[PDB]
């Protein structure tokens, strides 16, 4: 593993996973990029309310980014943040930063999701070309 | 992570598995368990067919697990052989064993699995305590 690639979506499951591909990283001396991904506001919404609700979701995303980022110590340039639904950015950001790692929470926050796996998570299990890291 | 269990059934899953779990004890310094369960031989067979399937089951059994310890060097008393369903073998032995990580791959062979889970690795990411690395 010489790049892993931390989902980060600001619950436990998340922070108990920030700590494990901390951990990750550490031990073979790999690259951490960390990211975080927020649903775009819904076009549905009116003025002002639009645009007030557009910068506090942006607001609120950088929080929970910058939250990851002094967990794990990696640096701005490798803190990542992605509009769209979290499944499609984890393996668009695998991708193009080719990782060779994805670590991330079995649970999360956000549309479906179970008790057994998040519906995020499922995607990435189901999709991911490199190995997952369920935790 | 000090102590790593591998579930290894001789799939291609498996092959690939094997070679994550030993890089993977090597970068943290832990100690590598492999395991291998097996199907106990239908008690519906009469003699004397049901005891030449039973002898023939375990020695394909230990040839399996055998190719696991070539495959990742481990001391023979670190290879272990359960009887009965992989799932409820796994979750036996990372508890007997107090593993820090399951490794597995997402697929397998056996009784059910689709191509997005095997049964046997859907039942460790749902029940097993530690974090599960799906290869």
């Amino acid at each position: 593993f010489k790049t892993i690639l931390l989902a980060y979506d600001g619950s436990e499951h998340a922070r108990r996973a920030a700590e494990v591909a901390k951990a990750e990283a550490e031990a073979h001396g790999a690259r951490l990029i960390v990211v975080h991904a927020y649903e775009p506001v819904p076009d549905y919404l009116g003025e002002p309310f639009f645009e007030e609700a557009l910068r506090r979701r942006l607001e609120r995303a950088e929080g929970v980014l910058e939250e990851a980022r002094a967990l794990t110590g990696v640096p701005k340039e490798d803190a990542l943040l992605l509009e769209g639904v979290p499944a499609e950015a984890i393996l668009q950001a695998a991708r193009a930063e080719k990782a060779d790692l994805i670590v991330m929470g079995t649970r999360g926050l956000g549309a479906l999701g179970s008790l057994f796996l998040g519906s995020q998570s499922q995607r990435v299990v189901a999709e991911a070309p490199c190995p997952v890291l369920l935790v």
